[PDB]
């Protein structure tokens, strides 16, 4: 039967290895928000699918020569039909793949410890005692690199100084850096919500710096893009996306 | 070729400019959507003629499947773009091609200040306080179509007594909230506009759903993808945020 290849990436709570006492195979290896979304999308549109982790473990960014990696590259090269992941819809990516409409909203915000006077990005940009950074090569880092807003230009100049020592390789490294040192992590708000539900010592600082979403990636010209968009809108209007987020985000309270 | 842009009078998106003499053409209008059009035209390089939608409607279908409003202007190729607070919904996205969203919103509650009402559940539980929505808009449709028990209950109340709880437009609803014991179900962007200016009113609770306004194009339009990319660029450059601040900022309230 026609089976779509879905590229994705391990990222809590979107895609995680399921825990079992024996080896797992196929789609049963995984669970998480994105698996539930795939199940709902397939139920509406009637397609079969095979989840496959992106081989290089990357979301998708450009090098100096305009060459892409990650899930974006898998779509460009027609090695996957869909990308289902917290793949941020951005200008540079939308030019080379097709995105569905967003299934989740988010903005860049600040993850930091509780109990401090810091209240906004302006509070970080004006000083240098508190170190701050972002995940290297993600859409958050790219936002600061490209911004012409004075405050975010200043922050990029700090972040990019000293061989980019303020950046981190992944979100888990950044979270541990926040917990151990005087460091603030610039992180997508949905991930902050997940983290602060589980670490009562951490909080979001200020509001959202920008406004964007995660969408399902398809190769340019894909006939599934518009169908997936429609299904996402249906799931939103029925309240199902809200229930899915609550299912996977809610912690044990603080 | 010069593009025909369908739109609708709605504060602060599209308003008649103020002048001492008769105005002509695009110079008749000002507002957020006119600023957005100018920025889209600068990026993509098109000329445009703004034309108010002749029947003064956003877009809904009747029992026989015929559409009206700005949606119908696109369907019949009498407009190339629709630039308005036109909510992206399942039923509309099936018949036109929306750009990606340029502004986020959700359904929420406009009510007077100083009361113990705190959520839609508080309204659904009782009958002393009347509540409704604008007739034939996406908000009314959300409640009509919901299967969530609370929203089914509220729709039962809203549609009773020949729909006396509904209003013809937002200004009528705002005046009803101010004068009587009435709560208006309203898109959060409009609530923010109103409460910035009228300190007797407030938003009750949070957002009931999550959606956005998109630029409409006819199915198959080659402009939809280009407009999406331009919107993403404008968001990442902070220009969409500046445009919202320009038109929404009021004095605020204690
Ligand atoms: C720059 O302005 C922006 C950026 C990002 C989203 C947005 O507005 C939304 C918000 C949500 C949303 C949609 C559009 S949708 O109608 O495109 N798909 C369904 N959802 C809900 C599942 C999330 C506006
Ligand atoms: C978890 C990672 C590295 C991803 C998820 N969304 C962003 C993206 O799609 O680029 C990255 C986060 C960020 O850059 O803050
Ligand atoms: C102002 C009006 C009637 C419009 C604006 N967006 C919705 C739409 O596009 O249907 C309507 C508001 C609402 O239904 O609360
Ligand atoms: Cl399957
Ligand atoms: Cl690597
Ligand atoms: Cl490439
Ligand atoms: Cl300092
Ligand atoms: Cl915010
Ligand atoms: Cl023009
Ligand atoms: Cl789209
Ligand atoms: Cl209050």
């Amino acid at each position: 039967n026609r089976t779509l290849i879905v590229t994705t990436i391990l990222e809590e709570p979107y895609v995680m290895y399921r825990k079992s006492d024996k080896p797992l195979y196929g789609n049963d290896r995984f669970e998480g928000y994105c698996l539930d979304l795939l199940k709902e999308l397939s139920n509406i549109l009637g397609f079969l699918y095979d989840v496959k982790l992106v081989p290089d473990g990357k979301y998708g960014a450009q090098n100096d020569k305009g060459e892409w990696n990650g899930m974006v590259k898998e779509l460009i090269d027609h090695r996957a039909d869909l990308a289902v992941a917290p793949l941020t819809i951005t200008y540079v990516r939308e030019k080379v793949i097709d995105f569905s409409k967003p299934f989740m909203t988010l903005g860049i915000s600040i993850l930091y410890r509780k109990g401090t006077p810091i209240d906004s990005a302006d509070d970080l940009a004006k000083q240098t005692k508190i170190e701050y950074g972002a995940v290297r090569d993600g859409s958050t880092m790219t936002f600061f690199k490209k911004s012409k807003i004075s405050t975010y230009e200043k922050m990029w100049a700090f972040m990019s100084s000293r061989q980019q020592s303020a950046l981190v390789k992944n979100s888990d490294e950044g979270i541990q850096r926040v917990l151990t040192t005087d460091y603030a992590l610039l992180m997508e708000s949905t991930s902050i919500e997940y983290v602060t539900q589980r670490n009562c010592n951490l909080t979001q600082i200020g509001g959202l710096i920008d406004s964007k979403g995660y969408g399902v990636g398809t190769p340019i010209g894909s006939p599934y893009r518009d169908k997936i968009t429609i299904a996402i809108l249906q799931l939103q209007e029925e309240g199902k996306l809200h229930m899915m987020k609550e299912k996977w985000w809610r912690g044990n309270g603080c």
